[PDB]
């Protein structure tokens, strides 16, 4: 008998135990809370555009969206960290964007996007999860919708025999795209084994539907072996796993699976991938040990690989895993979080009269993902569990016709689940991941030759600009290049003259070391914003279109002088 | 008092906190602190459209043309120097803007960027006998005309002004041309007083000639002599703005009609009414005082009945280092940040104009260690005569070691404090995104939101009428309207699809998608975007949203819904090769 009995209140001068990484959902960015507070610490502006830090504004970050800048939304719902051994190593978050389809990565040492790409000849990236084993080398990210190739607007029949959407591997220390494998149906979620051989995801496309499985090694194989085609202007290398006459691609195998299948899950031991059922009231569990002789041809049949389809309630959606052998499944239907044990399913599968259903805990309302601390990893610790609502109801003061996600902390150490704390959240979550506090490492200051900002480093240097020491204005036809360092009391340029039109450019290096002293940037009625941390060079375009004094000042309250940390731009007329 | 909100139990109080140079104003639950909600107003919203709907930029006007905003100062309307709960108004110092969110919707549904001045800063209400005038101060003095002939601050046509906008309108109400600069600013609990705080009565533009003068003042408006001259045509106009501008300028030492001005040590800061209306309270800052004003002296001061406008000052209490901002208890007490001495001081108001007069008395109560640099602290209705002194949150810039680390940009510490009893307890760190300066609580019954939109609703009435010129009933239509290279679609949403679930148009079409949600349920909010385009935007229940796009793709292009949602739909776009060139 063990208890479910630790601790949620973190008081003030305390700290939280873990990370907590909430995608934003429609809102596009991703947020930092602590664990259990439940506190939001940071947010990391990645789709949107945030007027606070400049994100999307700046120069460096409109460089690392490239054109995909012009788009001022994201929709997310799937963030990752990426792993070494199965372990979470802090290197990199990454997440998807369903509405512009993308994916970015974020660097867990300064908490930033760092780079971002849009996937190439797909549309709607959703479904995201990462290699495990032996190391994150991939983003695996599925494309849900199936599109017309080339999509020129010849051809819109969806049924056309070019017309599909493909499974998407980035290579996730370039973000460069490694492969696409065009597969049949539409592609909901997937994971990773816990080896490297293997991938799967659910399609919901095409009474049963399918989880497909990817033999990364076969199509890492054709890569090399230069057995592949490319699609329009993109250089990616495209693989054929649909099957063809019913005969099987060398990449893929389908297992059928009911029914309209969603989660789709890698149990913490590395045996199970865990196809969540939605419209059928189970689960089920693909026994990854199986796989090669699936492959291989050894089985008769493609549900052999499926060892235990136990019934849970209505509408799985997703299931998360304690370590210690059980999984924990939303009920979308009944709103709720089911306990059960995975080898008692097993057994059950083949016949044995044993209950594996532990406990059903009520949820407020309309459970979709949930996360387990550590889950993704083979040290899944069996702490904590948070059930992302839907429909938070009455559990929240009203705030008008909109309402808040509830995203539920659940105290899982012992034996029985407990609710211990209600999250409203902005926007859908949708789905979030956990770090122990010492997974993460962050830096306190800029490093002076961050790759985020060595573009502008460059450009700076065509101007045979210091940025740790050089106040200047820089000249060059209709362009002005500002150049400045900020610290203590001022700007230190306090003024500059330009001619109206002039394309003006400031870049700004913090040079204070005292840690949390951030600096702003704002240039009154011109729609200009941006953050500068410390020893961070930031940058910013905009025209001086206005005639006239205009005013800029620092945002970031950084002094007891602040009201009074000001610059003025002269603009002469025409 | 209960501190801790668990699974099931609601709030006692709404807070709604800046956004700070994150622009847009967000709704929490006290004493939880938990973020209820996000309204977006400066900021570009990807979730429910906010910037990209065509109802939103319509409220935006040009200045929809930023995609930031830098807000400090949230305030709700009053009745009788009591919250009404009807709107909440908030400035942007970033793009000169006051914004007016409605209280029962919970949305953005007025803007006004105020004519002829730089960054609106400071910002407050009427309480008496309503919230009829918004009143906000523009912090930069700047040239008038600002056509870049002059730049000279000491020009005689460079100052600033102080604003006042109409709550109901959301339409100027008149100008006041001051001295100096404007910082922060509150009014009375009778409709005749305004003030402010300035720290730049030197009219520099740097950092040591902003602090020459031992003293600036806080300048303080007589309206009804402003409404006065308003009405008797007594006014100017400046530029294209048809504002009416008076000069509360000081003519060679001679006051004008409208202001007078008070001397206060030293850039003072917080400019604070005490919820029993006896004094504008100023923070000192560089001088470690506040000064205490007696609002019943004002009248005496503006008949020429005092000799000195030092007169008006009732107290001033030596506090602390870096006095920014005070609020109020209701019981008789003061509670003010010390930015320096990183603090909260409770002090007793009516000990501290007894030691003005000398009589030796210890004012000050008690000082409470915060976690770090206080700027702006709230105590529970401290706007309102119904101050009821069991909240206190004060809002520090530097949170250092107080959460854990998350890279070289920090949280904000807004600190929850009970201040029920006599002795100020710390009870909650609050970590908080992009430097909310300020927050504004009210009682849960003092807030009514609706649920559903009225079909009617004034926010998307112009595209009620846009559909009407198009014959549409957009409770019913699914229809797809052409017109040359616009394409107007009408589609009605409920569970189980759009209602318009393809549509065909031609490369280079302007479209404009107007979802109506026509379902009746509560908390089911629709959601459309449409992939690789840019698109994304909420139709709650009841709510007509609309947005407007260029098909520039060949091709097909899927659409689906974000919110609470296959609901999936196809935009299918002819290549431009096969239409008139
Ligand atoms: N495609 C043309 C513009 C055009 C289109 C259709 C009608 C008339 C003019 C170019 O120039
Ligand atoms: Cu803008 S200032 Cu003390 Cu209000 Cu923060
Ligand atoms: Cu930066 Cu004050
Ligand atoms: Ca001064
Ligand atoms: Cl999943
Ligand atoms: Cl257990
Ligand atoms: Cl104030
Ligand atoms: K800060
Ligand atoms: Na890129
Ligand atoms: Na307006
Ligand atoms: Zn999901
Ligand atoms: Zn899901």
């Amino acid at each position: 008998v063990k208890e479910s009995k630790q601790k949620i209140h973190v008081g003030p001068g305390e700290l939280d135990d873990y990370y907590g990484f909430w995608s934003g959902g429609h809102q596009g960015e991703v947020r930092v809370l602590g664990v259990p507070s439940m506190r939001e610490l940071m947010r990391i502006p990645v789709f949107n555009v945030d007027s606070a830090t400049g994100w999307g504004l700046t120069n460096e970050s409109r460089h690392i969206m490239g054109d995909s800048a012009k788009f001022l939304n994201g929709d997310c719902h799937h963030p990752h960290i990426s792993m070494t051994d199965g372990k979470y190593d802090g290197k990199y978050l990454f997440i998807n964007d369903k509405a512009n389809s993308r994916v970015a990565r974020i660097r867990l040492d300064i908490m930033k996007c760092d780079k971002m790409i849009t996937v190439p000849n797909v549309q709607a990236i959703h479904g995201l999860r990462l290699q495990k084993v032996p190391h994150t080398k991939y983003v695996f990210a599925n494309a849900e919708f199936i599109i017309p190739h080339p999509n020129d607007g010849k051809v819109f029949d969806l049924q056309d025999e070019n017309s599909y959407t493909m499974y998407n591997a980035i290579d996730a220390e370039t973000m460069e795209m490694a492969f696409q494998v065009i597969v049949d149906g539409n592609l909901d979620n997937t994971d990773a084994d816990y080896t490297g051989r293997f991938a799967a995801a659910t399609c919901y496309n095409s009474e049963r539907d399918w989880v497909v499985v990817f033999d990364i090694h076969a199509v890492e194989a054709a890569v090399k072996a230069g057995d592949f085609i490319t699609l329009g202007d993109s250089k990616t290398p495209v693989l054929d796993g649909r099957k063809k006459d019913g005969k099987d691609s060398k990449f893929t195998r389908y297992v059928p699976v009911p029914k309209n299948p969603h989660g789709c899950n890698t149990s913490s031991d590395g045996k199970y991938f865990i196809a969540a059922g939605k419209l059928s009231p189970t689960c089920s569990m693909i026994a990854i040990d199986k796989l090669p002789d699936l492959f291989a041809g050894k089985l008769a049949d493609p549900r052999d690989v499926i060892v235990g389809e136990p019934e849970l309630g209505l509408g799985p959606l997703h299931t998360t895993f304690d370590g210690r052998g059980n999984a924990y499944t939303t009920l979308f239907i009944d709103s709720q979080v089911v306990k059960w044990n995975m080898e008692e399913a097993v057994r059950a599968y083949k016949g044995e009269k044993v209950n594996y259903i532990k406990q059903k805990l009520d949820v407020h309302y309309q459970p979709g993902h949930l996360h387990a601390s550590l889950c993704e990893t083979n040290e899944a610790d069996g702490k904590w569990l948070v059930a992302l609502s839907k429909f938070s109801k009455d559990r929240f003061l009203p705030v008008g016709p909109l309402h808040p996600e509830n995203d539920q902390l659940i105290d899982i150490s012992g034996d029985e689940m407990k609710l211990v704390h209600d999250g409203p959240t902005f926007a859908e979550p949708h789905d979030c991941i956990m770090a122990r506090r010492d997974q993460i490492k962050t830096k306190k200051i800029w490093d002076r030759n961050d790759p985020f900002f060595a573009p502008t480093v460059e450009m700076a240097k065509k101007d045979g600009i210091n940025l740790d020491t050089d106040n200047k204005v820089i000249r060059d036809g209709n362009k002005v290049r500002v150049y400045m360092t900020s610290m203590a009391p001022a700007f230190g340029v306090q003024e500059f003259t330009v001619k109206q039109g002039d394309e003006v450019t400031v870049t700004i290096t913090n040079i204070d070391q005292i840690e949390d002293v951030s600096w702003g940037f704002v240039v009154v009625n011109h729609g200009v914003s941006m953050e500068i941390s410390p020893q961070q060079t930031s940058s910013i375009t905009f025209v001086a279109d206005k005639p006239g004094l205009h005013w800029y000042y620092c945002s970031w309250f950084c002094h007891a002088l602040h009201m009074e940390m000001v610059g003025r731009m002269m603009v002469e007329p025409a």
